[PDB]
């Protein structure tokens, strides 16, 4: 199967800057040299080019409505034209609100496709639910169906057209809800495994779930998007809001490897890594680092080991 | 339901002061405040002024048997009183010994109470098995009904009345016992749940058991007696006695999660907090700042999210 | 039943010098003291002296072949004898080499044995698939009947006689195995918990599958090899190849208490613990105490408590 990766250097969608550096830090890193050594073939598209919209004006409480609504309109453009040429795409956040257009030009190919969020945050805050105007927190809310007119028409999002469903998401990690968004996940009823769901079950039983709540019946693509901040500080901690009693390296890489085992990953999103963050220069290697081998193992790099077919070793 | 703040500042259960700080650390890092934004009524009753006990001479090993057993029927009094205003009691140490005081009082009230202690130690040495004749480790040994009349009567400590029995208490989280201590939980029976066991069973199976196991017959008020030192000192280090291999943060804020689904939780104790044992300013705000989330995740506080009822967030 | 700790201050079978020094840390950590606390008699046998083979040359890929070589035949004299007089050995490395002699000399008088290698790594590179010359990840390469003739004789082996097969060993812990290791685990069948399998199934469930997989038929002695590097880093920090994402110190004490608990524990081997490696002075007493503590759980020592026999203690 091909990869192509595709760099989103944007930090609109929240007001903390270098999350833009995201993509250079991963690159860095050696992310797509890595990538070239597994099975697949990988082709690197380079960094979109956003265009700043002047005098963006607040609408209401929404910040950089414009900017962040062309952004997004453009990487759906990139994402879809991909889709089509039969590759995965893996795009490479700044911030979370990115995932607006990733998810849509994704569903125009595969409208039937599910969506699992690894995330310390729902980000399903619509833009009348928001205690700040950032649409890091308000992705999810222009994707759902049973959304669709529940809030104005935002300056530069009409191009935005709900693609799946609250039964075709599942939450894996949450663990910092605001009230309104815990509501309208109880209404709509939305799949999710908090950290509390996790504790509990433990990590194997939660995937064991989450498959047979998607894929039960139909077997369709999945889409990962994966916010850097759902794993522990400890292990993320460049980010732009970390909170305590995360998911753990293990059980990070754990669902990557089932999620690998599926064969159905055709969308990846490596969100909110922010360089600048980081306290000391380890804080930031160590961050790349877990986010590299997160990308390393969604595509076929096991803990247990690999080896080339048809090779004799011995 | 009322909730009401009684403050312990007592360090005479041990030799490290410090602890007597506990309570102001843990208002200073706004603990009355968070918990006012919950669902429960608060109301904070201060500090209660310990008198201390001239010539207090060591009863054989123990030491400070006057100081501390009039400090603990000072306790018993104040919480006795609350708890018949029909509030549940919320007690900030300094060190465990004031266990005896909050339970006794408790039990006054509600003598078909059970008790629930995590801890790192079950803190059940009498007068004549402690190798130290520090308190603090032995205020379950004042309170057990198959122990009275075991060890000598120690001064001070007339006043105290046997309340539960050892089929009435389960520990979570040890994995410092001494062997006498060790050898009265085999020899009473009591049940608990060692590291060991949770690494066996998971904190979901413990908190499933403990509950049929006090709560499967009769449905009794639950005290819930937490030493801070029964989560891992990477989580909590600021205590006089950590021991490695402990509970995780979020082993520790499900047990309270657990708890506050019951609906039955009556009395609470923050034990232990030493301000003064922080290697680092960071080490004693992670300290003080756990504490304060394992408090409120006991009134209410959940890792998925809180929304208020009847507001329409649409 | 009697132990003997035997000393093998060897490092040839690695660049990294300063694993010679494991024994002297592990003693001045008291580790000889301690276990004299326990139910069992112990003798300290000492350190073995290694002669340094003058114009080792290398052998192809591998170094130091008739040092490493002779190191191990000698220790396995002195395992056999011990063995013998009925006693439970107890090795303390230098590297991972030192495996070799280790479980000849045991299997000489138990050839029923079977061997649990709890390592990050399976070092069971052959002297053609080693990338590296290092003999340290060539050990259960040497042991394997399996194996036999798939690979050229290597000066200093000739001594070496294959004492198990792949039925015979499991290991648990694995997350970094070369291709060609991978290769051979597949090909052979050997039983394996890496880290995802730890995750899916929890420590319980993998102790509870590795005994009934060695002795669910025949009840024979256990030969626990136990590889430092096994737990993470964050745990045992001084050693030559750290890996994120092990087991925890928990884990740890939970394999060793199972093991325990089976009375079959006739072998053990303590090694790569490198007190050279330390960034600070704490992250050696960290390695240095952790490993004190795995040894002490094999013989006994539960978190739960101990207390002796026909004592009293009430
Ligand atoms: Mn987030
Ligand atoms: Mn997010
Ligand atoms: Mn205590
Ligand atoms: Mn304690
Ligand atoms: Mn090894
Ligand atoms: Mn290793």
């Amino acid at each position: 199967k091909p990869i192509e990766i595709i760099g989103a250097p944007f930090s609109k969608g929240q007001p903390r800057g270098g999350v833009e550096k995201g993509p250079a830090a991963l690159r860095k890193a050696g992310l797509v040299e890595k990538l070239k050594e597994t099975e697949y073939n990988v082709r690197d598209h380079g960094d979109l080019a956003f265009v700043d919209v002047p005098n963006d004006s607040p609408f209401q409480i929404v910040k950089n409505p414009r900017s962040v609504g062309k952004a997004n309109e453009q990487l759906a453009a990139v994402v879809a034209e991909t889709q089509k040429n039969g590759t995965i795409s893996v795009v490479l956040g700044g911030d979370n609100s990115m995932a607006i257009g990733s998810i849509s030009g994704h569903a125009r190919v595969h409208p039937d496709l599910c969506v699992i969020w690894v995330d310390a945050h729902t980000d399903i805050n619509t833009p009348l639910t928001t205690s700040s105007g950032n649409l890091h927190g308000q992705p999810v809310a222009f994707l759902l169906k049973e959304l669709k007119g529940k809030f104005p028409d935002v300056p530069g999002f009409s191009w935005v057209t709900p693609c799946i469903s609250a039964k075709d998401i599942v939450y894996i990690g949450l663990r910092d809800v605001d009230p309104g968004e815990h509501y309208i996940i109880k209404t709509l009823g939305i799949k999710y495994f908090s950290m509390t769901e996790v504790d509990k079950l433990g990590i194997g039983k939660v995937m064991e779930e989450t498959f047979s709540y998607l894929l039960g019946r139909k077997k369709r693509p999945i889409h990962l998007s994966f916010d850097v901040d759902g794993l522990d500080p400890v292990f993320t901690p460049a980010t732009g809001t970390p909170v305590v009693g995360g998911l753990s390296y293990r059980e990070g890489l754990y669902i990557t490897e089932e999620i690998y085992k599926t064969g159905l990953l055709s969308g990846l999103d490596i969100m909110e890594v922010n360089p600048t963050l980081g306290k000391t220069p380890e804080e930031v290697t160590r961050t790349v680092n877990t986010a590299v081998a997160l990308t390393l193992s969604c595509f076929g790099t096991k803990r247990e080991g690999n080896h080339k077919p048809e090779t004799d070793y011995l």
